[PDB]
């Protein structure tokens, strides 16, 4: 449990690029970090595309520009949890087809989980922490694309609250990758199986880190049934927008995933 647990940590080290530890020192203005360019209002949005952030389909609107940058990230973050999850074992011994239907229902459950660790009350960070984009700015777009951020900050700011840092948060990740009541799962003993295991060892972790966190294994149970609930309503705001914001383009990654839901 302990040198699975280890594994699950180093994997995602390996995986992803921005840890919570390496964002915190950024927010904080640690000493080994460059500050990130503040994205606040239409004049820095513009400042950042043209190279002060970032070195898409044809341009829209403002609403829609950053619609398409929130794209972006999820779709690379798709790509490193991908990743994360063939790196442990027992995900890579499940034949392929079940590995996608684990990556299609739970992906965004992982993201929005993870995007607490780049965020604070004020905004998040964007591109690799070379940026930083204000609560402020993106609730002053037009209404589906304001409407679409804010909860996953709300959700964020009160999951941040729990004091998690990155080895906590590896085993959190691949519990909710690895998860055996997914629709259309061919294999749901095997995966239900090693899904306790991660849930085993995420308790037997949190008592080893968080001493003094009495009913922190439950807590975080709720979080990830918060998540699907979050993901739930996400889901059906990116349908409306595929139904009413027609010149709006949308990855075909995630059309696939959005699919069925
Ligand atoms: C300049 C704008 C930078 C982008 C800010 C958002 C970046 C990361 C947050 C990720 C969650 C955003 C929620 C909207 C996701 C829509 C795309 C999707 O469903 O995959
Ligand atoms: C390891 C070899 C892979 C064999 C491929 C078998 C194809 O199964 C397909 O898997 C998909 C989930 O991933 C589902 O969306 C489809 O409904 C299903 O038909
Ligand atoms: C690595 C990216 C994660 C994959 C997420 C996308 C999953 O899409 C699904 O792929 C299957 C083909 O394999 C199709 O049968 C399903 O209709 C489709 O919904
Ligand atoms: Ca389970």
């Amino acid at each position: 449990l302990k040198a699975f647990s280890k594994h699950i940590y180093n994997a995602y080290l390996k995986n992803f690029n921005m840890t919570k530890k390496k964002a915190r020192s950024i927010l904080t203005g640690k000493a080994s970090h460059t500050a990130p360019f503040v994205i606040h209002d239409i004049e820095t949005l513009w400042q950042a595309e043209k190279g002060l952030v970032w070195k898409l389909p044809p341009y829209k609107e403002i609403s829609v520009h950053v619609f398409y940058r929130c794209q972006c990230t999820t779709v690379e973050t798709v790509r490193e949890l991908t990743e994360f999850a063939k790196s442990i074992p027992s995900f890579s011994s499940l034949f392929l087809n079940d590995q996608v239907t684990l990556l299609k229902y739970g992906v965004h459950e992982a993201i929005f989980a993870m995007l607490a660790s780049i965020v604070n009350k004020d905004g998040l960070l964007v591109a690799n922490g070379s940026g930083f984009v204000t609560r402020e700015f993106l609730r002053s777009l037009r209404k589906p694309f304001s409407d679409i951020i804010e909860p996953k900050f709300e959700f964020a700011v009160k999951f941040n609250a729990l004091e998690l840092d990155d080895s906590d948060l590896a085993l959190f990740i691949a519990a909710i990758i690895l998860c055996g009541d997914r629709p259309g799962l061919m294999n749901v003993p095997r995966v239900e199986a090693i899904q306790d295991t991660i849930l085993r060892a995420l308790e037997f972790h949190l008592q080893a880190n968080h001493p003094d966190a009495q009913q922190l294994f439950p807590k975080l149970l709720q979080k990830m049934a918060d998540l699907r609930q979050l993901v739930t309503e996400h889901a059906q705001m990116m349908q409306r927008i595929k139904k009413t914001e027609t010149e709006t383009s949308l990855h075909p990654l995630l059309q696939e995933i959005y699919k069925d839901m």
